[PDB]
């Protein structure tokens, strides 16, 4: 409780997290992890729990520790997911969030938040073309696809809120091929059963193919089923594809089905008047899934769900069977709307961050993460060795690396089975030297490719010319 | 520019230490600032626009965010179950927002992806388990959604791809005072809230082993499979405990999973004096437990331990050769639905590791002596008058304004008091003294929660002293 032995632990702890964690961490001179393996690192933190406390000067060093050996996420050349990048005001904000640590629950102990929520998810539904709805943020965009489900399956048949799915026909969903995993492991986790996912085709590029979609809809009507919801991507974790969601409004507008759109990594798009395109026709969605933290580097996990309903169908599908004596309008507690009940706070992080930039400053940074795109793109197509997977709709460069050893042996019998193996190693060097990480994975019969992604807010070419000679360092062998 | 982030930071952090930490934790400043809704949104100006603001007013933004804001690290603050502001914890939270990783692989979390085996493996110790499996969650109302979810695919696995027509009616059991999470959890996962079979609770708020087990009797003679039985050890109300070893025995004679939702209570596993209030909680299959709420770590500290040592939380939730160069088995993607998870394991971890396991005992054992001091105080002055006897740090009282003292035998005495907590609440909200929750179950009674770690016996002679103020006129 001594505020002056605090203040003095909490500025010294914010001394070390400001030079070694935001400084160092985001500074390409030094390296993006510092390998150990599993055992040794156990070791090093000595991270078992005893009986006695330690002094100050031994908890400063394992802030020194756990930051010194975490990896560096916020470096220009950390390429690994889909996230990346630290932005300051987000930081500013989530550091506020901490340490006020209330619950987005009543308006009561969250009055503040609980209004600016409703500024954020009014703006993002204007962003997304409605002038009036509902929602809510939510702990990962994987539950806000499972809330998406819910509700339309409780939009179409709310007796299973209360007898279950038993009384209710088989219920059939569907979604590209190129869906995150939520959406199956929603289904099961809601008793659908993963069978209930009737999965669509994509094209070349990615993207659902709307006669495949309705094809399955009208066989999965012949089977017994019941279709009651689509999930279109707006922006695919693989390729960074974007369905058509305006041919796809038209099937679920044939068949009365719910239009939800996971839009959780290409939703942030909708705040650049030049690309904004790629999500045309989302206004007919019923539903919408977007993560402003993963290409605006808000921090996770900032994951927002909004709807095209005004009638409270989120509080009554949600809410429970339990004030009429509080002191003030109880519309403004959103308790009912969530099946959680304490609630992190996760719109300051992005609203301060948004007052800072403004809506132009966050437009410039989706720009300048297509222009950054485009150059990586000429780079690969002008470099030898580098082959590109296919043509980039959004910031999702997937390419291979053919090292010398296999440029020209197309016509081998064994050309995949070897190209395969070489972002594996190359994933595994980069990560021991520590000098970048990218993603790779196998596509269906596609080989290992790897998978960059220009989101970080501070990137510049001389990454993308490390990155590209690193990698031909780095494979000059193989 | 490097210096301007490290100018633009400090300058933040500066107004944090000033107005959140240490005027939050001021008894001589307010708890709350209470504004009206609609005042409140003009004077915060939160319409985002296309031209972004400097830096000056940027500062300004945070002062008025901190500034209306509730203090839940107030020494008067007794809303909810968590309060207090423990310093080492609030490091970790700054360690972990600034490194911003997800708890999802080795590869871009290592540091955490040990740290959090060796707590939940403290966890799995202080409950009694030698070895087991567990998860972080984002909040207790998830823990106990996973716990259900996790006892459906045990017994019936094809659920998971068949759905629940392809399974018999299921049915499960818990107390009049369980969390609501469970009938939102039975509904949310498609089973409906009719396969909640309720119990009735004691005269202590107890689950009753008696009910328990005919209800699962009756379940079975309706053609419904009795699967899970979800226990409460630390009830947000009363602060309950519910007989985990006779309950254990109901679960035994009927093989069913044994569900300890100690999100609550779990944290008094620490002292040795106390820890008698879980005995049997070593029997259960799965256990929720929230170090956030009494130990002031900091939400969504939220964990889900579990007894099994079969993978089952990974073939589960999990999704169905990579190539990759360690042990995947260190991944913990497949354990949860999420994709991407918060490090929630810092904050807890490094407390632990200043505080040791007997500086964290102190505060529980602390805080049971502070409620004491609450009861004695509240039997030995008129107007005050508790619900019932605590056995947690949840102390349930009335407050008899004088115009209601020696009436208690008028028809109309229980409709008059039930009037008194609401505007007792709506007086010291707008004078920002105080903020104890109350709830209707009789009438409309307080609810005191003796949790803040720098509590002191001065600030429970102020808030009784205070209510006595409040309520001098009704
Ligand atoms: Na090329
Ligand atoms: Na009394």
């Amino acid at each position: 409780g001594d505020p002056v032995a605090v203040e003095a632990l909490l500025q010294d702890v914010f001394g070390i997290v400001v030079d070694e964690a935001i400084l160092k961490g985001t500074s390409a001179s030094e390296k993006v992890c510092e390998w150990k393996e599993p055992e040794e690192l156990k070791q090093l933190l000595d991270l078992e729990l005893q009986s006695q406390g330690e002094s100050r000067e031994q908890i400063l060093e394992r802030c020194r520790t756990v930051i010194h050996y975490s990896v560096k996420t916020g470096h220009p050349r950390f390429f690994n997911q889909l996230f990346s990048g630290l932005d300051p005001h987000a930081l500013a904000g989530r550091i506020i969030t901490e340490s006020l640590n209330t619950s987005q629950y009543t308006y009561e102990i969250a009055p503040v938040f609980v209004l600016m929520e409703e500024e954020v998810l009014k703006k993002l539904r204007a962003l997304v073309g409605w002038n009036s709805g509902d929602g809510v943020f939510c702990p990962g965009g994987s539950i806000s696809n499972m809330y998406a489900m819910n509700l339309a399956r409780f939009q179409r048949y709310p007796d299973c809120k209360q007898r279950g799915l038993r009384a209710l026909p088989p219920l059939a969903l569907f979604t590209s091929k190129e869906c995150h995993y939520s959406i199956t492991k929603g289904a099961a986790f809601l008793g659908l059963g993963t069978d209930s996912v009737r999965v669509v085709k994509a094209d070349e590029r990615g993207r659902m193919i709307p006669e495949d979609l309705e094809r399955q809809i009208i066989l999965a009507e012949a089977e017994g089923s019941v279709p009651f919801l689509v999930s279109a991507t707006s922006g695919t974790t693989v390729l960074g594809a974007f369905d058509p969601l305006d041919a796809i409004a038209d099937v679920c507008q044939r068949h009365g089905l719910w239009f939800h759109v996971d839009a959780a990594w290409g939703g942030s798009v909708l705040l650049s008047r030049t690309h904004r395109h790629l999500l045309d026709g989302i206004q007919r969605a019923d539903s919408v899934a977007w993560n402003p933290h993963k290409l605006l580097a808000a921090g996770l996990q900032c994951s927002a769900l909004l709807l095209r309903d005004t009638s409270n169908l989120l509080k009554r599908c949600h809410g429970s069977q339990a004030q009429q004596d509080k002191f003030y309008d109880v519309a403004l507690d959103t308790g009912d709307k969530v099946v959680q009940c304490g609630r992190r706070v996760d719109c300051l992080k992005l609203w301060l961050m948004w007052k800072a930039q403004g809506g132009q400053g966050l437009e410039r940074r989706i720009d300048q993460a297509f222009a950054l795109t485009r150059y990586l793109v000429e780079e690969i197509k002008k470099r030898e060795g580098f082959e590109l997977v296919m043509e980039p709709e959004f910031v999702n460069v997937c390419f291979w690396f053919v090292p010398p050893s296999l440029r020209g042996k197309k016509e081998s019998p064994d050309y995949s089975q070897r190209l395969s193996q070489v972002a594996p190693v190359l994933k595994e060097r980069m990560v021991k030297k520590g000098t970048m990480m990218i993603g790779y994975q196998p596509h269906g019969t596609r080989a290992n490719f790897f998978r960059m992604v220009v989101a970080n807010p501070i990137l510049a070419q001389a990454d993308i010319d490390f990155l590209l000679g690193e990698l031909e360092l780095l494979g000059q062998d193989l």
